[PDB]
């Protein structure tokens, strides 16, 4: 696993998230379930807990965007960059932006929102890219078998627990 420079880490266990807008690609409930599942794979293996804010500024602001959308890193249209996220910290840090020039799907016929979201929240909690091919944080994870089979790899668990510790016990 790789952890970011000078170890940007959330200095608290309870983090809030806020879904700012909704893709036309999916029902709103499907966007909601994919982000909840993405958050729960990391919750399961750390003492971190998350809750949802509907207004105000949450730690992890989630939004769908196309091309230039307000930060210095515009999206590129179809394919290639699918989403990006900032490492822990205040303001735009911890936030995750999803490229809506992708076709976000519940399954594998397009770009699977669960899997890209779970990868991206790994960056939001402080994981960088793994050299380990079977890891969710490996750059090419989008070529991995989704919840027909999905499980976090030992490497991702080792990485997130080197930052926040194991589940409370
Ligand atoms: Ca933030
Ligand atoms: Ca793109
Ligand atoms: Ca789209
Ligand atoms: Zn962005
Ligand atoms: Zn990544």
């Amino acid at each position: 696993f790789r952890t970011f420079p000078g170890i940007p880490k959330w200095r608290k266990t309870h983090l809030t998230y806020r879904i700012v807008n909704y893709t036309p690609d999916l029902p709103k409930d499907a966007v909601d379930s994919a982000v909840e599942k993405a958050l729960k794979v990391w919750e399961e293996v750390t003492p971190l807990t998350f809750s949802r804010l509907y207004e105000g500024e949450a730690d992890i602001m989630i939004s769908f965007a196309v091309r230039e959308h307000g930060d210095f890193y515009p999206f590129d249209g179809p394919g290639n960059v699918l989403a990006h996220a900032y490492a822990p910290g205040p303001g735009i840090n911890g936030d995750a932006h999803f490229d809506d020039d992708e076709q976000w799907t519940k399954d594998t016929t397009g770009t699977n929102l669960f899997l890209v979201a779970a990868h991206e929240i790994g960056h939001s909690l402080g994981l960088f890219h793994s050299a380990n091919t079977e890891a969710l944080m490996y750059p090419l994870y989008h070529s991995l078998t989704d919840l027909t089979r999905f499980r976090l790899s030992q490497d991702d668990i080792n990485g997130i627990q080197s930052l926040y510790g194991p589940p409370p016990d």
